[PDB]
């Protein structure tokens, strides 16, 4: 199976959440996503097929994981923009408040937005997650875990939460009422030495 960022993945084949970005661990393949999304071990499946599993993970307190990818599958060093294309990811350089991003996932596909504010902790049921930045481009239960990226294609990081509404999102409001939360992928590269795949 093809792993691109955005695309629905299943975990333990009971939830769903989004992948992040393909990333490379020297020979082993892997994508990270959000840690709130899988145990350590929780068997991920893609396009009807497992294709790995959560490898390590860091929730609450962080949020992020890798999961490592079956060498039969190939890695897209893109994100999914959910009309039939992709975004090519070209780094990680980070984006500074004010600037435009975008994320891509399975429940609202496509959407674009502005970093906000930064090092935002989110109070969730499960404790605190630290450090998060926050955007409002809209998203909605089922879009953790994928990709948030400027659109010259610098990963910025990975679906962590924000204030959805009874409806599961937070896209029937404006932006300007959104708080959106994203993990810095930075962080996750370099504690598991991962590398973004490219192109």
């Amino acid at each position: 199976v093809n792993v691109l960022g955005g695309i629905e993945y299943s975990i333990n084949n009971a939830t769903l959440c989004s992948v992040g970005f393909s990333v490379t661990r020297g020979a082993t393949k892997g994508f990270v996503t959000a840690g709130h999304c899988g145990g350590v071990g929780a068997i991920v499946r893609i396009g009807g097929t497992q294709v790995g599993s959560f490898a390590a993970r860091v929730f609450p307190g962080n949020d992020r994981a890798w999961v490592s990818v079956g060498s039969a599958h190939t890695l897209q060093g893109a994100v999914s923009n959910y009309s039939g294309g992709t975004i090519a990811i070209r780094g990680s350089a980070e984006a500074a408040i004010g600037a435009a991003v975008c994320r891509s996932g399975r429940t609202t596909g496509y959407r674009c937005g502005n970093i906000t504010a930064k090092n935002v902790t989110a109070n969730y049921a499960e404790g605190a997650v630290r450090g998060l930045t926050q955007g409002n481009a809209c998203m909605g239960r089922g879009d953790s875990g994928g990709s948030w990226f400027t659109s010259a294609g610098q990963a910025q990081g990975v679906m962590s939460g924000g204030n959805v509404q009874s409806n599961g999102n937070n896209c029937g409001i404006p932006a300007s009422q959104r708080s959106s939360l994203f993990e810095r992928v930075g962080p996750i590269l370099s504690q598991y030495g991962l590398s973004l795949v490219t192109s």
